[PDB]
C-alpha cells in the first residue's frame, strides 16, 4: 500500500549540482547517459513516438534488444518471484519491489484477474499481458494516455518486437533483425499509407553484442563505444569527434565504480571513495577539490564545492526532501501530502507558496501566491482544463476536443478564438476574434511545408530528409538558402541579395569562428576546460576574461587596457565591483537580503537604498547625499504586477487598465485624461484626451493602420504583400523603394509634381557608404574601417582606428580620458567643450566658451538613472534658464519651462510620436508629426496642414541642414526615437547616453558590455532601418531593427 | 504520342506535367505511381473491376530491395552488398562477394 | 533540387528531390579525389605527384591499378583479379600490339 523500496529557486540549484557529477552519479559510481543526443528521433501523433535509449552500467539485465547496460522505454518488464513477490522494471533499470495500491515514489499499481495495470502520477498508464508459456513473467502491450489515446504492440514469434501500431490501428514502425544476433535489432523503418518503407536508424554490434556503432539513415557515423570484457563501456565518441574515455576499479563491496576520466583535450577528473563514511571527492588538474556524503540510502545530505561552500540536506522515508540549509543559515522547508503532492514551500524571508491539489488525479485545485492571491482551476471529468479564474475574478474558459486537444478559446468580454487539428496532432487553421484565418499545410514525414495568412500570401518551406531545413520561400520569390554539415562543423546562411555568412565551430559544438560577407574575421578563443578567455575582433583587438575556481567571471579587460573586477559573497552574489583605468580607480559596494534581492548600493557620491515586495517587485526607493538632500519614490501595483500608481517629487501617475491587460487610460500630474478605446487590437481605436477626439484609426484584416484622421485631414498608407510600408498619401504622394534586403534605397516625394527623388548606397552588411539627393543639393561619402570606425574620408582610407578612439573628423578634435570617456571636444561651430562625470560614469557638468564667457550646464538625475531636469547658469553663477521633464516608464510624457508645458502623445506602445499638445485649459492647442519610417519628424502641422516648423537632415545624427518657424516659438528636439535636442551643447540624450550627430557615435561605452555588440561607441549600422532608443523597466545596476540585473 | 491505332483497336496516353507517363487506356486501365526521384513504385492494372496492384521498393541509390504483387501470388527480396554484388540472402547478408565474382545463388 | 558548393572548401554536394545528399571531394590541383554516396559507400582516387592517375579504389575495397610511360600514354592495366592488359605503341602514338595476361596463355 506504499513504501515500494528500491536500490538506485536556489536550493532546486545546489541540489541538481550535487546529485550527478561530470554523467557519473554521485553516490553511486555508475554512469548514466541519457539526453537529446541519444534521441534518435520523433514522430508526430496523438501519443508522440520517442526513441529515447538510456545507459547505467548497474543494470542486471544481461541481455536485451540492444546488449548489456542499454535499455528502451519498450522493454518493460514485471516478475513475480516468492514472497521472501512482484517487482517491476523500470526505463532507468530501478528495481523496485512491491510486493501483493498508490506509492509516494510516484507509482500506482492494480492488479485484475486477467493482467495487470500500472499507472504514474500523471495520466499515462502501461497494461501488461501474460508472457506466453511463462506465469511468473509480464510482458508491456499497451500504453495509454488520461485520453483514449493508445499505442499496441504487435510481437513475433520467439516473443520478439515487430510492430507499433497507433490507436487508429495503422502500423508506424517496423523492427528488422539480423542472423549472427537475432536477440539484438538492427534497422528500425518507418511505415506510410502508401505501404512505402523509409529507414531511420541503423546499429552495428561488436563481437560480444554490445552496441558499438549508430547510424543515421544517410549512412553517416553519429556515435561510436567501446567495452571491456565485463561490458563496462570504457570509451564513447560523439558527433563532433570528442572522444571520453573512462577507467574503473573493483572495491571491497565486489561492485564496480568508476575512478578516473579524461578526454583528447587534456580535461581530466580523478575520484576517490570512502564507503565507510559515505565520502565520495573530486580532483582535477587544475587541483580543485569537490567534496560529497551521503546517507546509506543513497541520498546526498552534504555538498562542499570547490569554494568551501556548504549545504546541508535532510531527509525522509520514501525519499522525499524536507530542508536545505545554506552556507548562512538560511533554511528552506518543504511540506508534502499524503500522496506525496507538494503542499508547500518557505524560504528564509518566509514568503510561502502553497498548493491544494485533488484526489482522483495529481491535479492542481488552487494556487497561492505569497501575498495571498489565489488561482482557481476547474477541470472536466477527463482532466482536461475547462475553466480558469485569476484573482480579479475574470475568467477564461475552454473546449477540448475528443482526443483532448484544445479547439475553442473564449476569454474574457466574450472574445473567441476556435481551431481545427489534424489527426496526427498538427493545427491546421487557426482564427482570431474576427473571421480572419490563418492555415497550415504538412508534407509526408510531418513537416510543415506551407503556411497561408489571410490575406492569401504563401510561404513555402523545403527541409532534408532528417527534417533540417534548407530553404525558406517567398510569394514575391526570394529566397533564403541554409547550408550545414552533419559532421562538417560548418554553417552557412545565404541572404536572399545571395551573400553568404559562415560560422565554425570546435570539437565541443563552441562557437570558435565567424565570417562575415566581406570577409570580415571575428574568431574565439577557448581553454581546455571549455572557459572562454579571448575575444578576438575583426580588426585584431582582443577582449580578454579570467575566471574563478567556481566558473564565475572574476575580471574583464577591454582593448584599451580597462579593467573589471569582481567579488563575490559567499552564495553566488556580487559586493564589490572595482574599475581600473588604462595605464584612481572607482568602487562600488553593495548590500543584499538572505536572498540575491538587493537593498543598498554605496559609491562615493552617496548611498540608494531599494525596498521591495514580497514578490521581488520593487515598491520604494531611495537616495541620500553625502552630507546632503535626500529624495525618494514610491510604486503601487496590482494583484498581477500592473503598475497602478507611480508617486515622485513631481507628483502622481495613475493609470487604469483593462481585463485584457491594456492600457485603457491615465491621469496626468495637471489632472486631465488620456482616454485609448482598445477592442483588444483592430480597428476603431481612438484617442480622445479629455474629451476632444485626437486621432481616430482604421485598420485592415491584419490591424495595421490604413487610414489615420489628424484633424480636417486624412492619410492613407498602402503596404506591399510582403508586409512592407510602400507608399502613403495625404488628402481632406510619397513612395518608398526597397531591396531585396529590405534595405531603403529610393524615397520619392513627389508624384503630382516635378518628382524629388532621394537614394541611399549600403554595402553587403549594411553599411551605408554613399547619399545623394534628387536636387543634386547634398552630396555625402562615408568610408568605415573593420569594426565600423569613421574613417576621415581618402585622407585615411586605409588604417587603425586603435581601440576605436575616434580622434580626428574633418575641423573636429577628441580627447579620451583612461576610462574611454570624453572629456574635450573642439570644433569651430561651439569651439571647445569639456565634460566631467560621476561616480556612476554620468554627465553632470557640460563648460561651453561663448561671447559671455564660460557658460555652464549642470544635469539632476534620479535614483534610477533618469534626467528630470537640467539647468544652465552663466558665468559667476548667473541662472539663465531651468527645464523640467516628467516620464512614463521610460519614455518622456512632458516637459516643463517657462510659463510653458508640452506634452507627448505617441502612436502604441512605442516611442514614435504622433501629437503635441501645448498649453492648458482654453490654451490648448494641438499640433500633428508627420514622421519619416524611422520616426524622425520632418514637419510638424497644425490643422489644415500649415507647416509651422519644417527641417531638412544629413542622413547621420539628424543634424540639420535647415530649420524654419515663423511665430510658433517652442523649440521642437525630439529628433531620433528615444532622443532630445540639447542646443545649449548640440549633444542628444537618448535615455542613458549622449550621443553626437557629427560622427554617428556615443561619447562613452555602453555600460552592459558586450551584449550590445562588440563596438561600445556604436549606435547602429544605419539610421534609415535601425534604432536604439535606450542607449544601453527598471534598472537598479548603473538595438533592434524596423550581468547587469533588472527588475 | 497520345493515340494511337493498332487496327480495329485505339490507345490513348495521358501524361502528367511534368512530362511522365501516368495512364493508359485501349478501347476501341493501367496507372503509374512515382516517387519524387521518378522511379516506378507502383503500377494498377484494373480501374473497372477488381482492381489488381504491384508495388517495389527501392534504397536511396535506386537498387531495388523488394518485391510484392497485389494477388499476394508472389515475393521477393534481394540483398546487395557494396559494389552491387547479389547475395544469397540472410544466410549472407553480410560479407564480400571477392573480385565480384557470384559463386553461389540459390541452387545455382 | 539544391547544389552546395565552395568557393575554396574544395567541396560540392547534390541534394536530390528525395532529400538524399551526394558529396564530392577535391584535392589542390581541382581533381576529384572521394565520393560519397548517400548511404556512406566511398570511393577513392589516387594520384601521383605528376597529376597521373594510379589506382582507383572501389567501394568494398578492391582496387584497380594503372602505370603510365614516359609520354602519358598508358600503359598497363589491372583489374580487381590480377587479370592484365599491356599495350604497345607505334611512333605515332597509336597502339599496335595488345596482350592479354591471365591471372594466377595470354
Amino acid at each position: 500500500k506504499g513504501k515500494f523500496l528500491s536500490n538506485l529557486s536556489q536550493a532546486t540549484n545546489a541540489l541538481t549540482q550535487a546529485v550527478v557529477a561530470s554523467p557519473v552519479h554521485a553516490a553511486t559510481g555508475a554512469k548514466v547517459l541519457g539526453a537529446d543526443d541519444d534521441l534518435d528521433f520523433t514522430l508526430p501523433g496523438l501519443m508522440p513516438i520517442e526513441w529515447q535509449r538510456f545507459y547505467n552500467s548497474r543494470d542486471e539485465r544481461r541481455d536485451g534488444l540492444l546488449g548489456a547496460g542499454w535499455s528502451l522505454p519498450y522493454e518493460i518488464s514485471v516478475q513475480i518471484e516468492p514472497h521472501p513477490r512482484l517487482l517491476y522494471i523500470d526505463e532507468q533499470g530501478r528495481r523496485i519491489d512491491m510486493g501483493s495500491s498508490p506509492g509516494e515514489g510516484l507509482s500506482v499499481r492494480r492488479n485484475e484477474n486477467g493482467q495487470l495495470l500500472i499507472e504514474s502520477s500523471d495520466g499515462i498508464y502501461r497494461l501488461f499481458e501474460p508472457l506466453p508459456g511463462d506465469s511468473s513473467r509480464l510482458r508491456l502491450s499497451l500504453l495509454g494516455d488520461r485520453n483514449d489515446n493508445r499505442l499496441h504492440l504487435e510481437y513475433d514469434s520467439s516473443g520478439r518486437l515487430w510492430l507499433l501500431r497507433d490507436t487508429f490501428e495503422q502500423a508506424q514502425l517496423e523492427l528488422s533483425y539480423s542472423t549472427l544476433w537475432p536477440g539484438r535489432i538492427a534497422q528500425v523503418e518507418r511505415l506510410y499509407p502508401d505501404q512505402q518503407r523509409e529507414v531511420l536508424v541503423s546499429y552495428d554490434y561488436d563481437a560480444a553484442g554490445d552496441l558499438a556503432q549508430v547510424r543515421d539513415s544517410e549512412g553517416q557515423v553519429q556515435r561510436r563505444f567501446a567495452y571491456d570484457a565485463g561490458h563496462r563501456m570504457i570509451e564513447h565518441q560523439l558527433a563532433t569527434g570528442l572522444r571520453c574515455f573512462y577507467q574503473w576499479t573493483q572495491f571491497a563491496d565486489q561492485q564496480w565504480r568508476v575512478t578516473r576520466h579524461w578526454t583528447d583535450e587534456g580535461d581530466s577528473y580523478q575520484y576517490d571513495y570512502d564507503l565507510e563514511a559515505g565520502i565520495t571527492q573530486v580532483t582535477d588538474s587544475l587541483q580543485r577539490l569537490s567534496r560529497r556524503r551521503w546517507n546509506s540510502q543513497l541520498q546526498i545530505v552534504e555538498y562542499t564545492d570547490n569554494l568551501n561552500q556548504t549545504w546541508a540536506f535532510e531527509w525522509n522515508d520514501e525519499r522525499q526532501l524536507l530542508s536545505a540549509t545554506d552556507p548562512l543559515g538560511g533554511r528552506y522547508a518543504y511540506s508534502y501530502d499524503e500522496t506525496g503532492n507538494l503542499i508547500a514551500e518557505t524560504d528564509p524571508l518566509g514568503h510561502s507558496h502553497s498548493t491544494l491539489w485533488l484526489e482522483h488525479w495529481s491535479l492542481p485545485q488552487t494556487l497561492t501566491d505569497p501575498a495571498g492571491e489565489s488561482w482557481h482551476l476547474r477541470y472536466d471529468p477527463r482532466g482536461n482544463c475547462i475553466a480558469e479564474v485569476d484573482p480579479l475574478g475574470q475568467v477564461t474558459q475552454y473546449r477540448h476536443d475528443a482526443h483532448g486537444q484544445v479547439v475553442e478559446i473564449i476569454d474574457a468580454a466574450g472574445r473567441s478564438r476556435k481551431m481545427r487539428w489534424n489527426s496526427s496532432g498538427q493545427l491546421l487553421e487557426h482564427l482570431d476574434c474576427s473571421g480572419y484565418p490563418t492555415r497550415f499545410e504538412y508534407d509526408r514525414r510531418g513537416n510543415v511545408k506551407a503556411i497561408i495568412d489571410a490575406l492569401g500570401e504563401h510561404t513555402r518551406f523545403h527541409y532534408d530528409c532528417q527534417g533540417r531545413l534548407l530553404s525558406s520561400q517567398l510569394a514575391d520569390g526570394r529566397a533564403e538558402h541554409f547550408q550545414r554539415s552533419s559532421n562538417g562543423q560548418l554553417q552557412g546562411y545565404t541572404d536572399p541579395s545571395g551573400y553568404t555568412t559562415l560560422y565554425q565551430y570546435n570539437r565541443r559544438g563552441q562557437i570558435r569562428q565567424r565570417i562575415d560577407a566581406h570577409g570580415r574575421q571575428v574568431r574565439f578563443d577557448y581553454d581546455a576546460y571549455g572557459r572562454l578567455l579571448a575575444l578576438t575582433n575583426e580588426n585584431g583587438e582582443s577582449y580578454r576574461f579570467a575566471w574563478d575556481a567556481g566558473n564565475r567571471l572574476s575580471e574583464q579587460q577591454d582593448l584599451d587596457g580597462s579593467a573589471k573586477r569582481y567579488g563575490y559573497d559567499l552564495l553566488n552574489n556580487v559586493v564589490e565591483l572595482q574599475s581600473h583605468p588604462a595605464p584612481a580607480p572607482i568602487i562600488h559596494r553593495f548590500e543584499r537580503d538572505a536572498v540575491g534581492r538587493l537593498l543598498a548600493k554605496i559609491t562615493d557620491d552617496g548611498r540608494s537604498q531599494y525596498t521591495y515586495d514580497p514578490l521581488n517587485q520593487l515598491t520604494a526607493a531611495s537616495f541620500t547625499d553625502n552630507l546632503g538632500n535626500q529624495q525618494a519614490l514610491s510604486f503601487s501595483y496590482d494583484a498581477l504586477g500592473q503598475l497602478l500608481e507611480e508617486h515622485t517629487v513631481a507628483g502622481s501617475l495613475i493609470h487604469r487598465y483593462d481585463e485584457l491587460g491594456n492600457l485603457t487610460q491615465t491621469q496626468l500630474p495637471d489632472k486631465r485624461w488620456l482616454n485609448r478605446l482598445y477592442y483588444g487590437s483592430g480597428h476603431l481605436h481612438q484617442i480622445n484626451l479629455d474629451g476632444q477626439v485626437v486621432s481616430d484609426f482604421q485598420r485592415d484584416r491584419l490591424h495595421r493602420e490604413v487610414l489615420r484622421t489628424q484633424g480636417q485631414i486624412s492619410t492613407r498608407s498602402e503596404y506591399d504583400r510582403c508586409g512592407r510600408l510602400r507608399a502613403r498619401l495625404q488628402h481632406s504622394e510619397r513612395h518608398l523603394e526597397y531591396d531585396d534586403s529590405d534595405n531603403l534605397v529610393g524615397l520619392a516625394e513627389r508624384h503630382a509634381t516635378g518628382q524629388h527623388r532621394q537614394l541611399f548606397h549600403y554595402d553587403a552588411t549594411g553599411r551605408i557608404i554613399a547619399s545623394q539627393d534628387g536636387l543634386q543639393g547634398q552630396k555625402e561619402t562615408f568610408a568605415y574601417d573593420a569594426a565600423a570606425n569613421l574613417l576621415d574620408g581618402p585622407k585615411a582610407g586605409a588604417g587603425l582606428v586603435v581601440h576605436n578612439k575616434l580622434l580626428t573628423y574633418q575641423d573636429k578634435r577628441y580627447r579620451y580620458d583612461a576610462f574611454g570617456r570624453m572629456i574635450e571636444k573642439r570644433s569651430g561651430r561651439r569651439g571647445v567643450q569639456r565634460f566631467a562625470y560621476d561616480a556612476e560614469h554620468r554627465l553632470i557638468e557640460v563648460r561651453n566658451q561663448t561671447s559671455s564667457g564660460e557658460t555652464l550646464v549642470r544635469m539632476r538625475y534620479d535614483v534610477l538613472g533618469r534626467r528630470i531636469s537640467k539647468s544652465e547658469y552663466d558665468s559667476q553663477g548667473n541662472l539663465l534658464g531651468e527645464t523640467r521633464f516628467v516620464w512614463d516608464g521610460l519614455r518622456l510624457l512632458q516637459e516643463q519651462r517657462n510659463q510653458q508645458t508640452s506634452l507627448y502623445v505617441y502612436e502604441d506602445l512605442g516611442h514614435a510620436p504622433l501629437a503635441r499638445v501645448d498649453g492648458l485649459g482654453a490654451q490648448q492647442k494641438i499640433r500633428y508629426y508627420h514622421n519619416d519610417l524611422n520616426g524622425l519628424p520632418q514637419q510638424l502641422c497644425e490643422p489644415d496642414g500649415h507647416s509651422v516648423w519644417q527641417a531638412r537632415y544629413q542622413v547621420w545624427g539628424n543634424t540639420v541642414e535647415e530649420i524654419r518657424e515663423p511665430y510658433y516659438i517652442e523649440e521642437q528636439n525630439l529628433r531620433f526615437q528615444g532622443q532630445y535636442l540639447d542646443r545649449e551643447t548640440g549633444l542628444h540624450f537618448n535615455t542613458f547616453r549622449f550621443y553626437d550627430p557629427d560622427i554617428g557615435r556615443f561619447t562613452t561605452p555602453d555600460p552592459i558590455g558586450l551584449a550590445g555588440g562588440l563596438n561600445l561607441y556604436q549606435y547602429a549600422p544605419n539610421p534609415i532601418g535601425w534604432i536604439d532608443p535606450l542607449g544601453w523597466n527598471y534598472h537598479v545596476f548603473e538595438k533592434l531593427t524596423k550581468q547587469f540585473e533588472v527588475a
